[PDB]
């Protein structure tokens, strides 16, 4: 009787079923991931942030669901992307030896879900969640993500790739999950190279984006932590799909 109004919107209705039968999807097409048991991921899952103040969630509080849901992902075949969700899954969805965050388990688990509990309750709090702006940057859903990322990063080794949207004001914006948190996670011992993918889309007059202000910030952050940088002009998203698709 002590729940708060928060900014954000509430927990996605059917957040529980959807979790358990996404859950259920994946090992069906990955029988690689057969040996998860998904009431027990369920049930990690809804432990880190059930009965807690929404907005003191930490990294551990996701570590058993991290655990249940440990997968081997090809180290070499990662592919990060900046707010072009869509073309950068098209892409794993035909090149299926190459993976993005929500290829993994985890990743399809949370993928488009909001979530949040209350302190002391059982109740999932449909009503709201913190947005993490104007309420706490400490929530269920942020936290989840700042941290299967990180973890995402870490693992990656040799040559990984970045997907990043031309079209932006900001080809590259230190303001996103890709450059706060994977940009810096990614090891020098086991990634020699940080190879973007600029997408392009309508937004101008064709040139080239890897000159762009941004673009040379990410060499910059990139090259300083000992990782060679590389730039690549997608001009044709289309024509690259379908290169892809039919080779």
């Amino acid at each position: 009787r002590w729940r708060q109004t928060w900014s954000g919107p509430g927990t996605t209705k059917r957040f529980p079923e959807t979790v358990l039968a996404r859950c259920v999807k994946y090992t069906e097409i990955h029988p690689e991931m057969r040996h998860v048991d998904c009431q027990s991921v369920w049930d990690a899952f809804k432990g880190a942030f059930i009965s807690k103040h929404p907005c003191n969630i930490t990294e551990e509080d996701y570590q058993p669901l991290m655990k249940l849901g440990t997968q081997t992902v090809p180290c070499n075949k990662i592919l990060l992307w900046s707010r072009i969700k869509d073309l950068a899954h098209q892409f794993t969805q035909v090149q299926r030896d190459m993976f993005t965050l929500e290829d993994t388990l985890l990743g399809y688990l949370a993928d488009d879900l909001t979530w949040c509990g209350e302190f002391n309750t059982s109740k999932i709090n449909y009503q709201s969640c913190p947005d993490w702006r104007k309420d706490c940057s400490n929530n269920p859903v942020s936290v989840f993500w700042k941290t299967v990322s990180r973890r995402f990063a870490e693992a990656a080794c040799d040559v990984v790739h970045v997907m990043l949207n031309g079209s932006r004001s900001k080809i590259f914006d230190k303001n996103s999950t890709f450059g706060s948190v994977e940009v810096h996670n990614l090891q020098p011992e086991k990634v020699q190279t940080l190879e973007a993918w600029v997408i392009h889309g309508g937004r101008e007059d064709s040139r080239d984006l890897c000159q762009d202000p941004t673009i040379k910030e990410l060499e910059s952050i990139i090259s300083k932590r000992n990782i060679q940088f590389s730039c690549k002009n997608i001009y044709r998203p289309d024509k690259f799909l379908q290169c892809v698709k039919n080779p």
